[PDB]
């Protein structure tokens, strides 16, 4: 991640170590490039990581802060999730009918905004444990001046290289709001992805397709399907072993960057610590149609794996039968 | 070294019999155990060979070859040594001025990479004799890829093991590639040693540190310090008659296995007959300190006998007079 960037005017280092969570697998950087940097769309288009320093792809929302959105977003009704934790265990409600023990460890709830503020306050006040995140959709849905804030972003940027890169429809475009401290375990998305920081720092560890083996992801028919099992603050060597191998690119981005996650790549984000509140508008895209040329890569690979599995617990009428299935095929056969 | 093991998918033999060279002695196997058999711990602790199945210690560099290797290893020089046999001839060039008789029989040669490549092949076309043997140390002069590999290697596993056993610091770590047919002959290390095997196959031939009257290790002084003075292709037994009384501890290392060659263990090393090209990394770290407690280890006899000849060689001033001294306090005297 390097060392912590001066900030202009001599306001001292952007961060400092201490604030950044301790962990057991070692980490190199992910480039820092200005968007006109050849460079920069080199790695894009050969879907690596970069952070792009000069887009002002969400410019106008560099002055947001809880005050001016409050007094500005409306009164609608805002997704709020909390855990007990740090650590966001989010999960997809609908796989939840195959497995009848998985138990919830996130909530979510629906409130106006300055509720949403409110108990933000409280959890300072006393310092309990419990931490919330805000998510919502960035649609007409909201105040009016937060929609010319929107109208501001540099669209034309973010649409010229959606179309170099042949990707899809902006599938989706979420604000997101944390506390510090917070984290986003590692999982995947099999979506192209432009995170740009609006406000505070996040630490954010990325992890190409290929160590799926060292990442153990849950089974594709679990609620935690994407998500990473191993537990990255006391991993258990005995059931991931291989996790003893991972390495990780890593970067530190701050209001005006933005990190170009491509799809299929892990990726743990993290608030800082004692950083303040954070800000983060994300945009994904579907990434551009299958072209089949040999040899395959690591998430072509991974979406044969996904395939198998899914059809699996479809042609056997119940995704509990899919691993007693796999095994076994392969013992004594494979392994 | 046992019956040949069956690779996974059916895939038939590993190897078989007319891939060994066939050799004077008898052998009896190296155990092969998991690292999580409280028997591995014991045979390191009591400084015997084990091989260690499932390490990890490498897992990412067995995707490693010379394609992937050339194309990512980067622009560097690597010592390359060439044999006009399939026997190594190495040396310690500093003890030359010792012996102005001893004529070098291999040579070293700095080249880069695709260079390495381009004369493999050629041997290889044409079929000579020759043979080369590449060694480079593991830094971050290499290429950034195989930077990231490196850095996978599961080294909270050997750290642990170095901090148990209470060894020095690892003061090596060599990258081998080698051709079908290499043969490094017998030797002892003063360090102890893990041999991570990564691509193809070697077979390596052990003998304890009480083998060494049927050895017979060049003169401290002589360029070949530490190595065997027989040729094990053809042992001169009137020269060397306890060499047909030596035992030594066999085994086959493949992708994936670590074997542990305690300090001052004789060893022989050759990569199997028509195996393709090997490739191995080794991990060196000085013994533990000293603790003296009787019955004296054989290494300690070793070691005692090779500060006897380094003391003489100084207080006669010439190394050469040594020998002449040795045979005088001997003869009609301790004989
Ligand atoms: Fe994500
Ligand atoms: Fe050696």
């Amino acid at each position: 991640s390097g060392e912590p960037r001066e900030e202009a005017g001599a306001l001292g280092p952007a961060w400092d170590e201490s604030q950044l969570r301790s962990y057991s697998f070692p980490t190199r950087p992910i480039p820092r490039l200005s968007q006109s940097d050849p460079r920069a769309e080199e790695l894009i288009e050969n879907e690596e990581p970069v952070v792009l320093t000069d887009t002002n792809l969400v410019y106008p929302a560099l002055k947001w802060d809880l005050e001016y959105l409050q007094e500005n977003i409306g009164n609608g009704d805002f997704s709020v999730y909390s855990a007990s934790t740090h650590k966001f265990l989010y999960y997809d409600e609908k796989k939840m009918a195959n497995f009848q023990n998985f138990k919830p460890r996130s909530n979510r709830e629906e409130m106006k905004f300055h509720e949403f503020v409110e108990k933000l306050q409280d959890i300072q006040q006393r310092g309990g444990e419990e931490r919330l995140y805000l998510q919502q959709t960035l649609n007409d849905t909201v105040g009016r001046k937060i929609v010319m804030d929107f109208l501001g972003f540099n669209w034309n940027w973010i649409n010229k290289q959606q179309g170099k890169r042949g990707w899809g429809q902006l599938t989706s475009n979420l604000l997101l709001i944390g506390m510090e401290g917070n984290v986003t375990p590692a999982h995947y998305d099999e979506q192209q992805n432009f995170f740009a920081q609006i406000k505070g720092y996040k630490r954010c560890i990325l992890f190409p397709p290929d160590q799926f083996e060292c990442l153990y992801p849950y089974p594709v028919h679990h609620p935690c399907d994407r998500q990473s099992q191993v537990d990255f603050d006391n991993p258990d060597y005995e059931r991931f072993p291989n996790f003893q191998n991972v390495v990780g690119y890593e970067t530190v981005v701050g209001p005006g960057d933005v990190l170009y996650i491509p799809m299929y790549w892990w990726h743990h984000i993290e608030s800082l610590l004692n950083g303040g509140i954070t800000i983060t508008v994300n945009f994904w895209y579907k990434g551009a149609p299958t072209p089949i040329e040999y040899p395959l890569k690591a998430h072509q690979k991974v979406a044969i794996m996904r395939n198998i599995e899914k059809m699996l617990g479809e042609a056997l009428g119940n995704p509990q039968e899919v691993g007693p299935l796999l095994n076994t095929m392969i013992k004594g056969r494979y392994n």
